[PDB]
């Protein structure tokens, strides 16, 4: 997956007008948008097609899929029907649940991203201790796309070691949560950035600033 | 605690509005509590909650397995309660801050959180099972009152009931299609969740009635 400027916008505004306007403002800097439940549950699944119509961007549906296999399959089908290019899936519920998502993604020509370790403090309680094993499970299952934490570059580095250089790794927690763009890109192929861009006084200048700071890495 | 008619919650995971409405209407005399998840919501919109409220006298539990960072969890809970859900189901494995974010919104908005403890499917044995007792204890520490645990592992459901105490509310999926027994599950759970055994039946009303007949002495 070829992400422009190694920068994925996390579009978590919850109003259609603002989400479309802000995405429009930074469109020259990105070609990949992560859309999650804050926007989808506020404005409907039709928002995905709208983004494709307006921007042509790729859409990663960050739905943290985390149910039993049968339900996971349904969630993935509905999500890809809406035009998402990829979906993010939790590993903590185990291999059968991940495989259910992989099957639908294969059927519809899409990609699954596996959540390994999350970026927030609570991730230390249960997720962190399972994360290396989740990553190895991904490798065993043939998962090629992974998500890991900007806020813990030592953990992000370990996760990169496990999955290898051929796998694709994206990383949230940059900016608002304290992660550094350049340091994160030592290990991740692309950074995910939400609030530092979409809550900025000038989102275009914020995006430009981030890109300037990583210019040598592009 | 919510007063669940016949101790039976319908898991309405049909993805077509017409079928979902038809089946729910057919079983309405037996069930006043419906669990609506992402299969239906992502197919038909959050307005499906509004439509169920309009058509049926049913409480709505939004089974959204909320499993993000605290900031995103808050946004998901707010959107879900705004749409009219009485309660939302949240994962515990992302940790206490993520659960607390949901509890805070629920408190502010006058609604309820249900905490997933151990899940019912085989994959739950890999990571969730080993964390589940601690997830339940965490819920107790955080003041969580409502919990979800697995019909498919009676011994685990029993232990989770002990952890949360008799005063907590416990609902349990995995009955029917996944192999769990209604009566055995109700030894520990306040209510059972049933999906496919009802909604894929030739006569969903007869299927619901049959389940209820089998647990009649437990009502
Ligand atoms: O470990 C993770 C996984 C995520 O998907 N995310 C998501 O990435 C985005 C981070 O946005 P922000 O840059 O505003 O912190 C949010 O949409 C969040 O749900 C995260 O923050 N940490
Ligand atoms: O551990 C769990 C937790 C659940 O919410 N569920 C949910 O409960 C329902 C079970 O439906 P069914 O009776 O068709 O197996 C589904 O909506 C599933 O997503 C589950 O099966 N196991």
């Amino acid at each position: 997956m070829d992400v422009m400027n190694r920068l994925i916008l996390a579009m978590d505004l919850m109003n259609r007008d603002d989400a479309l306007r802000v995405t429009g403002e930074v469109r020259e800097y990105i070609d990949t948008v992560k859309i999650g439940y804050p926007l989808v549950l506020s404005e409907g699944m039709d928002i995905i097609a709208e983004f494709r119509k307006r921007f042509g961007c790729r859409i990663i549906a960050d739905f943290k899929v985390a149910d039993i296999p049968e339900t996971n399959e349904k969630i993935c089908r509905a999500t890809f029907k809406a035009g998402a290019d990829a979906i993010i899936v939790h590993g903590f519920p185990g291999a059968d649940s991940v495989r259910a998502c992989l099957n639908v993604a294969e059927e519809m020509g899409r990609e699954v991203f596996l959540s390994t370790e999350m970026s927030h403090p609570g991730a230390e309680m249960f997720i962190q201790g399972a994360a290396d094993e989740i990553a190895r499970m991904g490798v065993d299952l043939g998962v090629k796309n992974y998500v890991g934490p900007s806020t813990r570059p030592e953990r992000l580095s370990r996760l990169r070691e496990i999955i290898g250089q051929d796998s694709f790794l994206i990383s949230p927690g940059v900016g608002a949560q304290g992660g550094d763009p350049g340091e994160t890109l030592r290990f991740a192929d692309a950074i995910i950035v939400g609030r530092s861009i979409y809550l900025a006084d000038n989102p275009a200048a914020a995006a430009a600033g981030i890109i300037e700071s990583i210019k040598d890495l592009l």
